[PDB]
């Protein structure tokens, strides 16, 4: 029951900053462009201990599938080859992944009928409010 407040299926309504957390992450233009326009769905569930977090749009279909705790390969939607790990803190899903000597986090938490998703990469800070869909 760890994180059934999590489950289901969510619509992106809301990004703040998100143009600036691509850059710091050292994404390129053209994708900057065509991923900032996304609305993608989440799609999160459990099964065991296996938690399964799919994002749906017309940018890129991803999905993960992990154990929390241990650490798994990621290609995530901007073609980065990263090594993941999941936990949950105090109630938060905390995502760090790891690449070429960088590192970003995004933290997945419930407030209100809202998931916000904050991603941050060094001083920058990305916004994301999905609602349930
Ligand atoms: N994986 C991440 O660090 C991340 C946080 C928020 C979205 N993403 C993936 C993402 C999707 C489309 C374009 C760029 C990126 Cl960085």
């Amino acid at each position: 029951h760890m994180c059934d407040a999590f489950v289901g299926t969510w619509k992106l309504v809301s990004s703040e900053n998100f143009d600036d957390y691509m850059k710091e992450v050292g994404v390129g233009f053209a994708t900057r462009k065509v991923a900032g326009m996304a609305k993608p769905n989440m799609i999160i569930s459990v099964n065991g201990d296996v938690i399964t977090i799919k994002s749906e749009s017309t940018f890129k279909n991803t999905e993960i599938s992990f154990i929390l705790g241990q650490e798994f390969d990621e290609v995530t939607a901007d073609d980065r080859k990263v090594k993941s790990t999941i936990t949950l803190d105090g109630g938060v899903l905390v995502h760090v992944q790891k690449w070429d000597g960088k590192s970003t986090t995004i933290k997945r938490k419930r407030e209100d009928d809202k998931l916000v998703v904050e991603c941050v990469m060094k001083g920058v800070t990305s916004t994301r409010v999905y609602e349930r869909a």
